[PDB]
């Protein structure tokens, strides 16, 4: 039963757990629509994640920069999304957010000319364009582990393996059969990104190691 207080000093009171998500819908639907993540009690929380105790809650949208950084994270998993159907045997390591865009390193047989970051573009946008919604599923360091290995992701199994804490619950992301790991915020919604572009391609050791393999790093950048 916890009590949620929004920004603007308004309460309401729930006898059950509700999510962001779940607050925004109450409160009108234009504000549902808007809403990318929420920001519990300070942390930024997915807008699916279950409030079960008290808590100051506020809406996340692209209006406000942590939006921004949300959708620019969101878009690594695309391209993920997209170049597992590309290239099925590629081997996603590390894509995080940095200032002014996304990169993603992968691990695959085929150096990427510029015709084939074009065709990893394109498909991006068209799985981008279906709108698919995003589901979160936070589970147990096993549960991840399996997911992986049963993908065959070596390098997702490796960071579970050396830099994640056993008793840690990682969060799974699931892009219709594409599936990446994150602590997140994601978007709830590939809606909320469409405007986005492929850049560079560079080279980078795994784990910053030359006894490593050299993997394939590629830019991106998006905006609301
Ligand atoms: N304790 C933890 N729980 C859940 N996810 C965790 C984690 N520690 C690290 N990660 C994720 O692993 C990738 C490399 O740090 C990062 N994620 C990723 O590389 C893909 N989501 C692409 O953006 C990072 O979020």
């Amino acid at each position: 039963m916890p009590v949620i207080t929004l920004p603007d000093g308004s309460q309401r009171h729930y006898d059950h757990a509700v999510s962001p998500m779940d607050v925004a819908l109450d409160i009108g639907p234009g504000l549902a629509k808007a809403c990318i993540a929420g920001r519990v009690n300070g942390e930024l929380v997915d807008a699916c994640d279950l409030i079960e105790n008290d808590a100051q809650l506020s809406i996340i949208t692209a209006k406000d920069e942590e939006g921004l950084e949300i959708i620019r994270h969101s878009c690594a998993h695309l391209l993920g999304h997209a170049i597992k159907q590309l290239w099925p045997h590629t081997k996603m390591a590390i894509g995080p957010v940095i200032d002014n865009g996304f990169y993603y390193d992968v691990d695959l047989d085929r150096t990427l000319t510029q015709e084939d970051v074009e065709a990893l573009e394109k498909r991006m946008h068209e799985l981008a364009e279906k709108n698919y919604d995003v589901i979160k599923k936070k589970v147990s360091w096993h549960e991840a582990r399996e997911t992986f290995a049963n993908r065959g992701e070596s390098y997702k199994v490796s960071i579970l393996d050396e830099n994640i804490a056993h008793d840690d619950k990682p969060g799974l992301y699931f892009h219709e059969e594409y599936v990446d790991m994150c602590r997140g915020p994601h978007v709830p919604n590939m809606r909320f990104c469409h405007h986005f572009k492929l850049m560079k391609t560079a080279g980078a050791y795994w784990r910053g190691d030359s006894n490593n393999k050299m993997l394939q790093r590629i830019y991106g950048t998006a905006w609301a």
